[PDB]
This record gives C-alpha cells, structure tokens and sequence, in this order.
C-alpha cells in the first residue's frame, strides 16, 4: 500500500526509511530546484533575445547543467524534464561539465555557452594542479535552449597564461562593459570573460579576457586585473570574510539606483575558498559568498580596486552565486515594468558541501536548491549621524555626501532584494497582522494567531532605544515552533549580527546523523539616524521567508542570511516574539502572509 | 595443402588470391619494416644512455608508434613482436597518436617521448584547421622502450602561438644545439623543439620553441625561425623541389666532414606538400624529400637563412625522414669505431601515400618499408673546375675556398652515405666482378655473370668523355631481366639526371591494377675536375642495392633514389650494360655482391 508517514508521530533514525519516502518532507515550492535529485552552482542564465523568456541554469546530479525557463520571474517551466542541456563525455570534457555562462546573441545568433570543460580529476587549491584540468569550450543552442551543443573543436581557451601555476581556472563569467571599452580602447560592445582561481603561493585572482575576433574563437589576456594576497581579508576581517586562498564563480556587472547600468558603478560577486591552518589537503572548510565594489583604473594593464565589500548571503552554506543581466525588454520586465536589471541566484548547498556525512539523501531523494532571485542595485543610505560607526572603513558601505549643517552623511551599499515578481508571488497568499507591542522583560510572547503551515513570509519592524547600542539585548522572532521544536531568528548589538539558532529546529537531528543544527549568523550594522531632528537607532526592517525547510532572512534591503530549518512535527508552526530582558524593543505590526505559492505549476511534485 | 604459387608461371590479377598469399613475393630482407602490416613515417629514434642501444621507431597501422632495437646499426630486435610501444585513445590523443622524437635522459632519467597527439580530423594543409586538432604531449618509458606510458595531464604544447591559423602544427623534433644556446642566452645544452607546418595564405614553416623548465612542461616560443611564401622554391625549382604548400617531419641536426658536430654546421632535413593549381581538396599531390644547409642569425629573433638545398631521396615515394644523433659511445658505434653520426631513415610508401588504387594489400600483408640508414655529413668535393656548372647558385652545393692558379673551386655539400655497418653487412655476400668495357653503339651488352636472386649490390663506376656534356647520352645497367621483364637505370646528361625506367619492370602491372610503373628520376651534376693537370667530366660512382623490390640508387655520396621494382618471374635476374649509342662510356670493372643479409634474425618471415 504505502511506507506510512505520520508527522504527529515521533521520527526514527531516518537513514532506515525507504528511498524517496521522504521526498515531500521539508521540499519546497517557491524555489528553483530540479524535479528531484541535486543541485550544484547555478550558471548558463540568459535572456533569449527572440522570445524574451528568462533562462536560468545550474550543475545537476554532477553530471552538466539543467535548465528552466521563466516568462514571468516568478514561475518556471523545465527543459527537457530535468534532464542536462550538455553533459560530459566529448572530447574536450571526458571527465566533467564545470560551470559556464552564455552569450545570448552569439554564434549564428544562438545562446552561445562558454563552460569550463574538465579532462583531469581532482582539481584542488590545495593540491598540485594537473597541467589542462580544466579548459574553457564552447557550445551552441540551436533548438530553444533544450541543448547546447558542443562545437565539434578543442577549446577556446586551452589552458591559463603561459608558465601560470594556477590553483584553479574555471567558470567563465561573459559580460559587457563601456568603461572597460573606453579604458582599453576595445571596440564598442566587446565581450569580456573572467575566469576565476588564483596563483599557488601568490593568491586568489580575476583573469581578465577580452573576444579578440567576432567569431569568439580567440581570447586576448588582459592580466589578473583583480589579485589579492593569500588568505588576505577586506578590512580586519570583520565584514566581508576573507579573500582567502582561491576564488571561484565570478561575476562582473555594474549597476546604478534602479538596477543594472552599463555605464554604472562596477560589482563583482564571488565565492572565496577558506581553511584553517594547517590546511587540510581537499577541504574547503569555510565558503564565503561575497560581493565587492571597486573603481577601475588603468597603469597600461587595468585594474580593479575593491572599496567596499560584504557578503551577498551570510549562509554558511550560501555559496556560488550567478546572476545575469534581464534586460526591461524582457518578457518578466515588460509585465511588471521593470527597468534592466541584474538577477543573482544564490546557490545553498543541501549537504555542507558533500560534508554532512549520514544525512538521509536517498530518503529525501533531492539535494540542494537556489535561493529566491534577487534583485541587486546601488543603495542609498540618507541622514546617518556623522558619527564613528558611519566612518568605519574596510566595512560594507562609503560616505557619498555630508552636511555638516545636519550633522549627516549619505551612505553607499550594495542593495539586495527578492526579485519584485517573485516577492509579491510570495504575498499572493492569505494575510493577516499581529499586533505591535513593547517588550523589556525575558521570554516568548506567542502569537495571537500563528501560520498553520510551514510555508510564510514574516515581515516586522524592530526599533531600539539608544541604550541597546553595545549591550547584551537580543530581540526577535521564535518560529516553527511546538513542544519538541523551534527556531530562533535574532538582532544581537554586542556583535551587530542577526542570529539564526538551530540547536532545537529539528526533532530529526536527534535520532539521525548529519542534520546540522549549528548557529548561522551574519553581521549587520544599525547605524544612528536623523529624522524630524530627533537622533535615533536605524529600525530593523525584518523580512523572514520560510519555504518549508528554506530559511531566507533579508533586513534593511541589504543584508541575506538564509540556512536548512529541517523541523520534523506537523505542529511546528508557531510563532511568538521573542526578547532576552535586556532593554527594551518595540515591534510594530506584524504582517504575515501564509501559503506562498508553486513555482513549478507544470510539474506534480 | 597450400595456395600454390610458382614464379615461373605467368600472375593472375594479384587481387583474387587469398589474402597473405603473397607475403614473401617482394618483401625486403636487410631493410627496416614491422613484422606484418603497415609502416609510416619513422620517429621516436634514440639511444638509450643507459645500455648504448639504439631505438628505431615508426607508425605502424595508423594506430600508434611500433619499435626495434639494434647493438650494430646492421641488424635489428623487435620490441613487443612489433606491437606499438605507444597507441591512440587516451584523453589527449583520442583520434590519433602522430610523430614524436624521444629526449632519451629526460624526466626520471627515462627516455621521454614529445609527440603530437591529435583529437580531431580530418587534417590537411588544403581544408579548414580545426582548433585543437594538434597538440604536443609527453610519455615516458620505464620499461626499456617497450611502452611509452603517457603522462596522466594535458598536452605541454596545447596549441599553436595566439590566433595563429595554422596549416599544420606537428611532428616535434627535440634537439640540443650549443650554436642556438650562445645566439639565445639560453642554458647549455638547452633542449629545443621544432614543430612543423606553416600558415594559411602565408607558407610553409618550423615553429621553434626552447624548454622554459628543466621538467619539460613548458615551451619557451622563439618564433617561426624558418618559413618561405608560399609554393616559393630553392632557386628556381631545379635542384631542391619546391617549399610547397606545408612543411612536415622537420629534422635539425648539425655536421662536420666525419658526421655529427654540436658546433657544426647546421641543416634540417623536411617533408614538402606540393599540389598542382588549382588545389584538389584534401590531396597532396607532391611529397618532396629535401635536406637544406643554412646559417643562423638572430636580430631580435633567431633566423635559419638556407644558403644550399636537395633531395635526401629523390624518390617520389620517399618522405618523411626521421634521423636522430647516435654518439661514438654508443654499442653500434664503439664496436665499429664510428664518431658521433646523424644516422637518418627514410620511409618509402608502399602505397603511393594511399594514392594507388587496386593494389593486393590484403594479400601482399604488409605495405610500406624504411629505406637504408643514412649517414649524413658535410661533403667536400675537392679540384672542381671553376665554371659556370660550378658556380651556379640556387643549387645543391656552395663554393668553400678557390685556387686561381690551378682555375679550381672546392665545393661543399651533404653527404649522404649507407650507414656504415649496415653497407658491411650487405656486403658479407659473395662478391663476384664483370670485366670493365667501353662501350659505343646502342644496345644492351648482358653481364658474363648475372646474380642468381633478386638480392644484391652493384657498384660500378662510369667515365664519360668531355663530348657527353648537353648531349642525348643514356648510359648506365639494365636490371631484374628476363624475355617478360626488365628494369633500366641510366644516367642522361640532357638533363643531368638518374632516371629508373620501370615501364617494363613487372608483369604483375599488366595484369593488376594499382602497380605504379611510372618513371623515377633525380638531378645529379656531375662537375668538370682536373686531376694531374688534365681536365675531365667527374666519375659516376654508382651503387645500386637491390632488396627484392626495394630499389635504392646512390651516386658519388651525395645522390640517392629509390623506388619500389616489383618484378614477379623468379629468372627475373639478368644484368647488362646499357648504352643508347650517343657518344662513348666507359665502364670500370663492376663488382656484384649477392645475398645481402638477414635485418631481422630473430624473426621466422
Ligand atoms: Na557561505
Ligand atoms: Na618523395
């Protein structure tokens, strides 16, 4: 008849259940994720210049790149089932199918993939590098985006600069850029490639290239036009993690107020692998997904100097981002009166990185997902006290202006948000409101009404006197909450971090191994604020989106923090406020919206 | 019983026998050719420092690179019983495995093969070059040269310089030159490679590369060090066939007047591919065999600045040699007393380059040979009368020094000579002499004594009389005769050249297709020389090794032709002088050596 489960019921060891028996269990249904099995970095995305459709793209079951397509930026159709667009197996990738990104308007006017073709295994920062690892291929899609098809040639791009001991050279990241134009004289509407690795005993590096012919056969070296020194860090440490010992997933865009803007300010997202030392050989132990802004010079060779840089998700497990520019023309554009946009898919690795040993893959028969897209754009801080905490440097934002009549400054940062389709698909469910209160003594204060299913958007205001400011108060929110479960999602001042305690989330991490429950946290700096004259602490401006076992916290249009709540329990559904008695906070009104919706309407499951 | 064939009794059409039945019919004995099947271009030659053997190695079957030792330079050790040492199908030659030359103290102090693996075809000088169909990767053997394992990581030469468009970009030929070292600022004893081909709509070249590492993984460029227009020649087209369309198997070597020198003087020997225009697709129509002396300069970049060129085999099917530095403390040298030598092999097809269509290859079993090893020297020809035959440029040979008293010139050339063990052992026969003659009138004089089988050397030398100059003399052997069959090889000063006659050569050409019967010609000057105080036209020294069918023709050490004479009647064996009545000759005493000797005794066939 059926393997019986009762969630009610206490779970067992869950390595001991069937395959697939619980595929439903903490699975979402407003994320990109394939129909089943895993899910690695995102990449290939594209606007099809004949259809308008949005296509995005992501590494699936080790084995090539899968895709899916959007008209709407909110619901997606697959390709092919599921299954790759491109596989390994040809010529010049017998071993594997690394990352790649497109050129939509390419050869013969076809998507055009530049990938990252692999020939030897393994392929470490850490270890020795085998001479032709990894090359760059191209392949073209003539049927819609269904295939790439391997040109039926070698590489373009056969191997690094000529004598370069590389610790890694992958995941070609194609774009456009007039100021690189201007500065190195190229020819209008050139396309640029970064590769991503680094130099043994030098460090992490950008490989800049330019198309040196129409036909994208041949691809000038324009230098490592970003490096930093192993293991070196932005600032001390303290905001955007480390540059650490080699990069990978390189993006490369510009962006102004509104959204993305060839002629704008120049951003690059990427993921940096950090260790320990001593190093353990083959282990990345820390994978930080960052984001940096810098200005682009040129000395003959040109240049990109970071100054400022955070992380675009504090996930331990975020990591991997791709994103893409959507142009206004597009069909999701068009419908909701976007301007041009750059999209960034976050990827949350479902296994810690393949390091989650006994974690019940076949039971669960699926492995990772991406994150909501998420709009990225020049943000402005207006009317910030002119005070210490706005003039730290080596942080995540930069004076642009100052009053000194007002005694202000107007601050600079990258902003984040859920893409506005996909946000207000996440609100077309029921809504209701809890109401704001006050609270200055220890403890959970329930909720009058709480979601009945794990599958909400939360979104409140926190204000704080100015005696929080460097002390022990921590104030939020307990969700997925019962008797035998809950989570905790919290403001702490003594290190400025939003906090995500996971030690009682999940009745499974009890009776199963490799169920993580450790703290997740991200740094977040409320800065003093003037309004009406009165000088106050910046209001938290808290959204929580909780898609089943996805967790994506986001505050203040700038900050992401997302991670696996994997509760067990039917009833762990509750919802209460939550403040450690340490000072005061006041909640405003509390909306929550309560169903989500399906982003896969064309699928069954 | 047995498929019965009697050389008495006239041939069918050779194609409807049964296969192997003609395996014995024409096949060589003191040449070098796999057991069985089909042999190409030689390559992979070297001593081994270890033991002073000297490796032979040749593709065999289009399927990789076979090999066979030798303690003498006479005779020969298969190694693996003639199965290649090296074979295609690995993740950098996944098509085809193509010519390489070994460094024989290389990694490990083990023998390391660079060669050309190929990923892509079709390949030709005529068509489109596929990107990546060409890259040069390493091997290395440690079991004594019977496998050369290759490195487990990507070709060392990937491709050829940024955006070159090459027609060709193969065949690496390893080298040491203390000349290139001194111009270059290079490392003593610097290992080099040139790689052969050219460039569309430009020409012909060698790409000249120095190791960067002592570990041979990278390759220093040094530029096309050598390249001509395209389809230019040496002088007018007369002495030195044309440069072509493609350069291949380019050999770089330098001599001295008793063999090898590292500061000789210095020569490469090449492979042309000619066409007539218009150019057919995909066909080679011209494969010249040609050797060029030059000086080297650098200006910036280093510079090959040929100063005289020939033929290393006139041959139509001769090509694609293969030489490689024996030293004198090598066990072939040291039991003969040699000095250090360049000791060359050049293939003769068996096939017309796969041109020959009809031929009974499945019966014959095996196709193509090597022809003798050559010793390759600088040649000086002493008392040359100092005219215009002398002095003209564009041509084989260049005046050295002159004796305006004596009227004389000596000239300078390459010496080309049967290596001198293997001519000893085709000498061990038993040796008979015809009594010289003069001879006046047309006709064919038949030798008293004619050898009993079709394996034999004649040596003779012929004196002509200062009227022969610009006349219609044809004087020289008729060989390989019966009532059905001849063979004539003359020399005719018309044009001043060797020509074989094969018109009459077979019986099997009447009956089966694919039996070339055309002409085989060379140019050879003979000079006019004062010798106690008399002037007179030079000697022809000729020597004529006959191996069952593989005919080679030399000339005064300087000259050779060879070709293939598929007689079939065992009586097939008569040898006359031969004259055309045009003026007088004069014909030494001719000596017959007969039996030459067994290349391979540890084989049965
Ligand atoms: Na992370
Ligand atoms: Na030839």
């Amino acid at each position: 008849m059926s393997v019986v489960i009762d969630y009610n019921v206490a779970p067992p060891n869950l390595s001991t259940l069937p395959n697939g028996s619980l595929f439903e269990t903490w699975r979402p249904r407003a994320h990109v994720l394939p129909p089943n099995g895993q899910i690695g970095d995102p990449c290939l995305h594209y606007t099809d210049p004949a259809t308008g459709l949005f296509h995005v793209g992501f590494l699936h079951d080790g084995s090539g790149i899968s895709s899916a397509t959007t008209d709407d930026l909110a619901t997606y159709q697959d390709l092919n089932q599921g299954n790759q667009v491109i596989v390994p197996g040809g010529i010049n990738d017998p071993v594997a199918v690394f990352d790649g990104s497109v050129i939509p308007n390419g050869i013969n006017g076809l998507p055009t993939l530049l990938y990252t073709s692999v020939s030897y295994l393994p392929i470490h920062w850490s270890i020795p590098y085998t001479r032709g690892s990894e090359t760059q291929s191209l392949a073209v899609s003539s049927d819609g985006g269904s295939n790439f098809t391997k040109l039926d040639q070698g590489p373009v791009i056969p191997g690094p600069p000529f004598a370069y001991n590389v610790t890694a050279f992958r995941d070609p990241y194609v774009f456009q850029n007039p100021t690189l134009d201007s500065l190195l004289h190229s020819k209008n509407n050139t396309w640029y490639t970064v590769i991503s690795g680094g130099l043994h005993e030098k460090g992490p590096a950008q490989f800049l290239y330019r198309q040196y012919d129409s036909d994208f056969q041949y691809w000038e070296y324009l230098g490592q036009w970003w490096h930093e020194p192993t293991n070196s860090t932005w600032g001390n440490g303290t905001w955007a993690g480390r540059w650490a010992f080699n990069f990978e997933t390189g993006n490369v865009f510009s962006l102004d107020e509104y959204g993305y803007n060839p002629h704008g300010q120049i951003f690059t997202t990427i993921g940096t692998e950090g260790s320990d030392l001593p190093v353990v050989p083959q282990l990345t132990s820390i994978h930080d997904m960052l984001w940096v802004s810098g200005t682009v010079s040129r000395n003959g060779s040109v240049s990109f100097n970071p100054n400022m840089a955070g992380f675009l998700d504090w996930g331990f497990s975020s990591y991997a981002a791709a994103g893409k520019v959507l142009p206004s023309t597009s069909l999701p554009s068009t419908k909701s009166g976007a301007p041009d946009r750059f999209i960034s898919y976050v990827w949350l690795s479902g296994d810690l990185f393949e390091q989650a040993e006994g974690f019940p893959t076949n039971q669960q028969n699926w492995t990772g997902t991406l994150l909501l897209p998420r709009e990225l754009r020049v943000l402005y801080i207006p009317n910030v006290v002119d005070n210490a905490l706005a003039r730290e440097s080596g942080a995540s934002w930069q004076v642009v202006s100052s009053d000194g009549s007002a005694g202000t400054v107007e601050l600079q940062t990258l902003g984040i948000s859920i893409a506005r389709e996909t946000k207000a698909a996440l609100l077309s469910g029921t809504s209701f409101t809890e109401s704001g209160r006050t609270l200055n003594s220890s403890g959970v204060v329930p909720f009058k009404r709480s979601p009945s299913e794990k599958f909400f958007v939360l979104s409140a205001q926190l204000s704080f006197p100015a005696s929080a400011r460097g002390s022990g108060l921590k104030s939020g929110f307990q969700i997925l909450s019962s008797e035998h479960e809950s989570t905790t999602v919290y403001y702490q001042f003594s290190n400025e971090s939003i906090i995500v305690d996971r030690s009682n989330t999940s009745a499974a991490a009890r009776t199963t191994d490799g169920i993580d429950s450790s703290a997740e946290a991200g740094k977040l700096r409320l800065f003093d604020v003037l309004n009406g004259g009165e000088q106050a602490i910046e209001t938290l401006d808290l959204t929580l989106v909780v898609d089943n076992s996805v967790l994506e916290v986001y505050a203040n249009g700038r900050f992401a923090l997302s991670t696996w709540v994997r509760s067990w329990y039917a009833n762990s559904t509750n919802i209460s406020f939550f403040h450690n008695g340490v000072g005061g906070v006041a909640f405003s009104k509390v909306t929550v919206s309560e169903g989500l919706y399906d982003a896969w309407p064309d699928r069954q499951y």
